[PDB]
């Protein structure tokens, strides 16, 4: 337990900043996550042997898809770490524990296909889970992995704390369903503006955690431009294959997933930054001022997308 995980100097410093990229060395991503848990939560929050075994079963259960893979899991967990570390005093011991795990597990056993495509294919998961289809499956997958022998990192929690953390994680993971984002941010905006927002109201905490989850999930848009751009290529690798699969079912895909509408990528990013990303980080900055660097980074990458369109790159 006197076994403080460390990183090389450049990582030890940059990991603290919102725009840290976890880099291309797959084998360093568990260490980076353990570092983040130990700093965010303590060396005491999880039995190391159980946490490492959990991490490795989570990793095994992410597929080798272009975007919705283990690198995304660990990237989304890093963003949550940076929030939790810039707003240390706002969050319960159970929230700091649960949310880092929520993020790591939030896309477990993703197949590189949208809730839409599952429903149009008529996949058994769309019959088991009518809305937030993949999101309910990811939560299901997380509980299953916690139920494996030697995997229950929540072992030491009381019957109460255990049901609380699983409930934080369940709401956390459901909130990553972007179809639910729009409603949640409208409600948080109005509540903030009418001065009615109350972090003592569990229902309100839930909504705020929901926005954090969206903000971590979308955090490719707050990175250095070359990360933002090279992640977008991975994103279109999934979207276009899905469009191909839609076409095989006899269905015109939406332009966002039609590789024949490549030419319009810059404009679609602009719409997304305006419709989702900018409002998401704007509202998050309002409620959690120290998350301002996410908003500014997003605005910078909006501006790089504008430059693409103007053929200045
Ligand atoms: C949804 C999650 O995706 C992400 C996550 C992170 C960063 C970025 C993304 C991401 C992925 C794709 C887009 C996108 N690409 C297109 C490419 C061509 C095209 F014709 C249309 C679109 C397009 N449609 C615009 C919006 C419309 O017509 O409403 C969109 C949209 N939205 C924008 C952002
Ligand atoms: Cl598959
Ligand atoms: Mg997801
Ligand atoms: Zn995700």
């Amino acid at each position: 337990g006197l076994m403080q995980f460390t990183l090389p100097v450049r990582l030890c410093k940059e990991i603290e900043l919102f725009h840290f990229d976890i880099g291309p060395f797959e084998n360093m991503w568990p260490g980076i996550f353990v570092y983040m848990v130990h700093r965010s939560c303590g060396t005491s929050c999880f039995e190391l042997e159980k946490l490492c075994r959990f991490i490795m079963s989570v990793k095994k259960n992410y597929r080798r898809v272009p975007y919705h893979n283990w690198k995304h899991a660990v990237t989304v967990a890093h963003c949550m770490y940076a929030i939790l570390q810039n707003n240390h005093t706002l969050f319960t011991d159970l929230e700091r524990k649960g949310l880092l795990i929520a993020c790591l597990c939030h896309d477990l056993d993703h197949r590189g296909f949208s809730n839409s495509y599952l429903q149009k294919f008529d996949h058994p998961l769309a019959a088991l889970y009518s809305t937030s289809t993949m999101e309910q499956h990811h939560f299901s997958q997380t509980v299953s992995i916690l139920q494996l022998e030697g995997h229950n990192i929540f072992s030491t929690l009381s019957s109460s704390e255990y049901e609380q953390v699983l409930e934080i994680i369940r709401k956390a993971i459901i909130a990553t369903d972007l179809a639910l984002y729009f409603g949640n941010r409208k409600q948080l905006e109005e509540m903030y503006q009418t001065g009615s927002l109350n972090l003592n109201n569990q229902s309100h905490r839930d909504r705020v955690i929901g926005l954090m989850m969206t903000a971590c999930d979308l955090c490719s848009v707050t990175k250095l431009w070359p990360v933002t751009k090279l992640t977008a290529n991975d994103i279109y690798a999934e979207f276009w294959a899905e469009g191909d699969e839609m076409k095989k079912l006899g269905i015109q895909p939406i332009p966002m997933m039609d590789r024949d509408k490549k030419d319009e990528v810059p404009q679609g990013q602009l719409g997304f930054y305006n419709a989702v990303a900018i409002p998401c980080y704007t509202t998050l900055t309002q409620i959690l001022p120290p998350t301002e660097p996410l908003l500014k980074a997003c605005r910078d990458n909006l501006s790089q997308w504008e430059k693409v369109i103007r053929g200045e790159e």
